[PDB]
């Protein structure tokens, strides 16, 4: 049992729901919250955009210091950083960004990631201002992830239509 409410059932182990991941986080404070980041951590807009401002920008003081340590990210990877007033952990996973020219066949390299936790607290990757059809990312989040997955979608319209589309 898990604190999660009012989430449609999809598969064994894949949920979702029509929210704002970032008030779902500060409600539910889960064990790790995923970023759609990309591979500099440079949290601008989108998901990421809007979790790190609710993170007063310590999200962003914390990856810029990672970045300087490590390098960036590969596409299709991840990297774990704090959740600071969201979750336990922040996943930071970059999925291929079609407005950029990516491999889309990266994204299940980038739902990977998800395996490593029990449970996540996500959103869909590479969806919204990552270009890609929120439709086929469902798709390929379902196919790919095995651990205990909870989605937020933001938009009611497009919630309505995966739940509509699923098959
Ligand atoms: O939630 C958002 C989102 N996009 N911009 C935001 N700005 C602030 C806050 Br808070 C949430 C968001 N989506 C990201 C794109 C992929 N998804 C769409 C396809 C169904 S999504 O996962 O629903």
């Amino acid at each position: 049992v898990n604190s999660f409410s009012g989430y449609l059932k999809l598969t064994d182990n894949v949920y979702i729901k029509n929210a704002d991941i970032v008030e779902e986080a500060k409600k539910v404070k889960p064990t790790v919250v995923v970023n759609a980041a990309n591979v500099y951590l440079k949290h601008g807009g989108g998901v990421a955009g809007a979790l790190n401002k609710a993170t007063n920008n310590a999200m962003q003081v914390e990856s810029d210091d990672y970045i300087a340590t490590n390098g960036p990210l590969k596409v299709g990877g991840s990297c774990v950083l704090s959740g600071h007033n969201l979750a336990k952990h922040c996943l930071h996973v970059v999925g291929p960004n079609v407005n950029k020219g990516e491999d889309i066949q990266l994204l299940k390299s980038a739902y990977e990631n998800f395996n490593q936790h029990e449970v996540l607290l996500a959103p869909l990757l590479s969806a919204g201002i990552f270009g890609a059809d929120p439709i086929h990312s469902l798709r390929v989040c379902v196919d790919t992830v095995r651990t205990n997955v909870y989605l937020a979608v933001f938009d009611k319209n497009l919630y309505d239509k995966l739940v509509s589309s699923f098959l």
